[PDB]
DNA sequence: GCCAATTATATACTACTATTAGTACCTAGTCTTAATTCCG
DNA sequence: CGGAATTAAGACTAGGTACTAATAGTAGTATATAATTGGC
């Protein structure tokens, strides 16, 4: 009886899961919003959404020119700037998803994560492994900060790379870590 | 110029080369009707340009979770609450990398810190200090079996020692400052 | 038995009249473009344009919140800026309106009417009335010219103030006007 | 609170000081039926919203081309091509400012100038300079009769004098420098 | 001169676009007639 | 309890919105069957 979802609200809806299923058909969109394919149509149009066969293309487009490497994927955070093998800054937001559902609180793993990746895309050498981390976790890291962490090239020797990372939330140490990369020139 | 054989051979390298070539530019490239076409995508088991254009896009789509938004690492085997507890970890492609084939150093703490969170049986813990060593390589397709115990306990910490294996093997060892409260 | 507009070309047509005469009904337009009504609902849908009634509205409310004065529509030129009885300057751009056909330069009146529109402008007091003029226009302005009038008061008495007014094109003097403006406090 | 008489003075009164109210509006203002509003409104003889709406809308709406966007100024009535010509001009509530009804000075000097390109019987001419006087004040309604008469003629200039009347009252006075060319 | 290879031709498909048509409903009225209140 | 004032009820309108439905056409195929050419 009641369509709960009016024309402003389905558009928005439909948005979302074509962009969460670009592979989806308007015939699959019309079952999951009971509104004709016609609707579903003249949604897609107004919304500036190619249909089906041409998302595809743009999704394959994307992949074939190669855009976003290997490296971008595997990394935990956003890479902001680097200067390689000196300093180093990534920024991570915290969803629902690195929180403990209990407290809010990102569990330890996350910014460890984020700090390894981080000396991994700093290092720029052909082989880069860690060895060895000291971690501190300062303060309480909250649902819906964004952690600002920095690494830092501290010394070098001929087998080893000594880093340093200092992670921030609104300028407030909240993680400090101490990381022996293992670099070899082949 | 081109004999069925040598076209079709040709055909197949054009289509790798490029997926979002039409069988009409095809037609136009090999000066051969658009139906030898059809017949030779046939014979080479390449699918029509929308099959293939899916297949590029499905192939780089359906990515999983990176460990950051993942709760519990590894499969919990066993636990004996604030005493002994162990997790395996099955190392699959995406826990290694790419290049090397080696697990990347966040994976291995992952399952540890996880174990520590599981095997301290209190309201509220919380990670504080970690001090981690990679002994060996873990590469891809091996079985991380991790074991976690409680060395120390203070009335604020719990003090967790961790070592992984791989088969009868020591490739990760940490010792973990777990806080702890009663409220 | 072609229809010479395409979905787009025809839009813009739509657009373009529906902006010369917000007035105009769904019907009229179908009518005028020879395409069905819905093509036309559409069509201002995709434009974002709104119903005839909205539209009346717009241009009601405009008029009712006194936006734009009856003193800015009487002005020759766009006013771009005032200080009160010292300096003062307006924008005029040379439309085809504006030019001799034949030659394509600007007719006489045109720059003197921007000319004696600023000095009103400028003076502000109750009453301003133009009682003489002398002008001499120095180069020809041509169509597409953009004519920077920039009006100063040089003497004032107690019935009287003179202005000096010059216009330019791209940093070229092309008028020279001197204006005897009358003023009364009443 | 408000009988017939004083509720009609009082929806009259709110409908000027805000012609977008609608008749529901107007019902829980003055807490009467939505038919009595509709009453009211036809003895006041006030139009409904829609029509009251587009009145406003009407009204600062169309607009004729300002005195820069205009050709000939005026109506030629007599030429001489090179000796004497005279143009008229009904001064209408387009020409004349607003609040006080007084010819703007642009006005005029179009009129004259209009008549300086007119008379001269040349390809090509062009106003180079001009000396004018507003004697009197040129008002609402009033016809503005303007003639223009070649003074002087050298081999580059034409030398105009114009004198437009109103009655027989002079009320501007004009000395043109017209550049003519024979190509 | 045969058969394998190649082209022509005729049918259908999916997932659309662009356009036409048509329904129910909306606002803010109209115009009419009928019933029912306040107030003196 | 009367008539003037007020409200209620029913039937219509313009210029839409929002939605459903359906058609001709499209790309880039498919399936199958026939007819023709080219190569030894």
């Amino acid at each position: 009886e009641t369509l709960k979802l009016k024309k402003d609200k389905r558009r928005e809806a439909i948005r979302q899961q074509i962009d969460s299923n670009p592979f989806i058909t308007d015939h699959e969109l019309s079952d999951l919003f009971q509104v004709s394919i016609q609707t579903i149509r003249l949604d897609r149009t107004y919304l500036n959404i190619p249909e089906l066969r041409k998302r595809i293309k743009l999704v394959a487009e994307k992949n074939y020119d190669q855009i976003s490497s290997i490296e971008e994927q595997e990394f935990i955070g956003d890479l902001i700037q680097v200067n390689p093998n000196v300093k180093a800054q990534s920024i991570l937001d915290i969803t629902s998803d690195s929180v403990f559902h209990k407290t809010g609180i990102a569990r330890g793993h996350v910014l460890f994560a984020q700090a390894n990746s981080l000396c991994v895309a700093l290092i720029k050498q052909p082989t880069v492994l860690t060895h060895e981390s000291s971690i501190q976790f300062i303060e309480k890291v909250k649902l819906n900060d964004t952690v600002r962490a920095e690494a830092r090239v501290v010394n070098q020797t001929a087998k080893h790379y000594y880093v340093e990372v200092k992670s921030y939330v609104k300028h407030t140490l909240v993680f400090k870590g101490n990381f022996k990369m293992f670099y070899d020139k082949r």
